[PDB]
C-alpha cells in the first residue's frame, strides 16, 4: 500500500530499523510494518505491569492505595517522581502514574516487586493472551537494547493487540480501565513522538520508552474527534550503540498513518 511504501522510505531515510502496528477498531484493519519482528520494549514495558498491578486491583480493592516505601537503595537512574518521595512512601496508585507519565525507573521496579518479579510481568501478558511480551530484567538493565537479544522484547502486532484489550477492551475491569486510559492521556513524556504527528484535535494516550541503541518507542491509543479511537505502536532503534533518540521518525510514522485515513 502506499503507507507501507512511505514507511519504509521513512526507515531508509533514518538509517534504523522501524516497527508499526495500527490497528483501526472501526473495522478492525491492521496495519503493520516490520510487525512480526522483535524490538525491545524499553519503557513501553510499563504499561504490562501498571496493567498487571490493576489486574490485582480487581480482588485486593484496596492494593492501589498500599502505601510502600522508597529508600534510597531504591533510586536507580532516572527516578523524577520517586526522588521526591525517598525516606517516604508512595501508593500503589501514585507509583503506576509515576511509571506511566514521568517514565520513573524505581517506580516500575517497584511494580515489578509487586508482581514478584519479571516474571510475574510476562505471567500476566500470558493471562490476557499475549504470547509475545517477554520482560527478563528490572530497571535500568532491561534498556540495553541489544541487537537481536530477545529480552525485554515484543513485536508491535502484539502490543498493539495487548494494548487495545487493556484500554479499549475488556481485559481489566471497568474501573481499571478507566484508570489505565486516565493514566495514559496524562502522559508528559510523548508531546515530540506519536503526538506530534497528529493533529491537535486528537485526543491522545500513550506511553513512550529509551533505550540504548538510539531506541525510541512510543505506544498510544488514539481517540480522534468523531471517529473509532485507533492504537498505534511505534517501535524504532539503530545499529550504534551510542545512537540519538529519534522521536522524529515516531512522529513521521504517526503523521503518514494519519493520512491513509
Ligand atoms: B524508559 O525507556 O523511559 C525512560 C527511562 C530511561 O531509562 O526508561
Amino acid at each position: 500500500s502506499a503507507v507501507q511504501q512511505k514507511l519504509a522510505a521513512l526507515e531508509k531515510s533514518s538509517g534504523g530499523r522501524l516497527g508499526v502496528a495500527l490497528i483501526d477498531t472501526a473495522d478492525n484493519t491492521q496495519v503493520l510494518y516490520r510487525g512480526d519482528e522483535r524490538f525491545p520494549m524499553c519503557s513501553t514495558s510499563k504499561v504490562m505491569a501498571a496493567a498487571a498491578v490493576l489486574k490485582q486491583s480487581e480482588t485486593q480493592k484496596q492494593l492501589l492505595n498500599q502505601p510502600v516505601e522508597i529508600k534510597p537503595a531504591d533510586l536507580v537512574n532516572y527516578n523524577p517522581i520517586a526522588e521526591k518521595h525517598v525516606n517516604g512512601t508512595m501508593t500503589l496508585a501514585e507509583l503506576s502514574a509515576a511509571a506511566l507519565q514521568y517514565s520513573d525507573n524505581t517506580a516500575m521496579n517497584k511494580l515489578i516487586a509487586q508482581l514478584g518479579g519479571p516474571g510475574g510481568v510476562t505471567a500476566f501478558a500470558r493471562a490476557i493472551g499475549d504470547e509475545t511480551f517477554r520482560l527478563d530484567r528490572t530497571e535500568p538493565t532491561l534498556n540495553t537494547a541489544i541487537p537481536g537479544d530477545p529480552r525485554d522484547t515484543t513485536t508491535p502486532r502484539a502490543m498493539a493487540q495487548t494494548l487495545r484489550q487493556l484500554t479499549l477492551g475488556h481485559a481489566l475491569g471497568e474501573t481499571q480501565r478507566a484508570q489505565l486510559v486516565t493514566w495514559l492521556k496524562g502522559n508528559t513524556t510523548g508531546a515530540a513522538s506519536i503526538r506530534a504527528g497528529l493533529p491537535t484535535s486528537w485526543t491522545v494516550g500513550d506511553k513512550t520508552g529509551s533505550g540504548d541503541y538510539g531506541t525510541t518507542n512510543d505506544i498510544a491509543v488514539i481517540w480522534p474527534q468523531g471517529r473509532a479511537p485507533l492504537v498505534l505502536v511505534t517501535y524504532f532503534t539503530q545499529p550504534q550503540q551510542n545512537a540519538e533518540s529519534r522521536r522524529d521518525v515516531l512522529a513521521s510514522a504517526a503523521r503518514i498513518i494519519a493520512e491513509g485515513l
